[PDB]
């Protein structure tokens, strides 16, 4: 293919974890604290990571979306990731995660759908609503 | 759900884009490829985030594993998450990432069977690989 942009990350095993965009766009590490049986730091923990990220990535997926849908969005726009882990009757660890989105201006009946087809024609979206346990929570 | 441990992620449409763990576990802005469709800022591209989240939290993944497989893995090992992004023949955005897994004292023939029934029973979603086009190379 077409290869428009193309950037690479090397990702260590420091403490627990490490994360690097080796192009220098990027350089931290992560750990999930000792709480349930982590590793021993205070760095970021995996999946809070991942919410995190995605829910800023949801912002820009918007950004562009918006673009397409003629329709302007608020930059005092905000999207929280509450993520829980807990175990499931499998016998394995389960992830819980409550995305609360917040569009100032914005009813939360509307929301409702607002959010849904965002979160349905935006990429990770789809995987993480109907593969993933993530409660879409209209703020 | 009984969840036994839940964090919380905030994250604005602020410049380009900005993600900041609740629990000040992170605070920075990022942004999208403003080059091909974003808002412009000096940030963290959202698909090496994921990617690289990915990578590093397939560490912590595999430690734990290994925590359950009663073996240890070596703390030189690295994942290089290599991504890319299109105009695929649908005619929208296509994300091909590389995704390098170096593990030191592996082989590359066995590496592959490892990586690969690795990234299937725990990956994080299924559509992490049939809807994101991932090269899961063994290095």
């Amino acid at each position: 293919m077409n290869i428009l942009y193309k950037t690479a990350a090397t990702s260590t095993g420091g403490r627990d974890g490490r994360a690097t965009s080796h192009d220098q766009k990027l350089d931290v590490k992560l750990s999930a604290p000792r709480e349930l049986g982590g590793a021993g730091a205070e760095g970021t923990n995996p999946e809070q990571l991942f919410a995190a990220g995605y829910s800023a990535c949801f912002l820009s997926a918007m950004k562009f979306v918006a673009g397409q849908n003629k329709q302007t969005l608020p930059a005092d726009t905000t999207v929280t990731a509450e993520v829980g882990i807990g175990p499931n009757e499998e016998g394995g660890f389960a992830l819980d995660v409550e995305l609360r989105v917040a569009l100032p201006g914005l009813d939360a009946a509307a929301a409702k759908t607002l959010v849904d087809r965002a979160h349905h024609v935006c990429p990770y979206s789809n995987a993480t609503r109907n593969n993933v346990a993530v409660r879409l929570v209209v703020a």
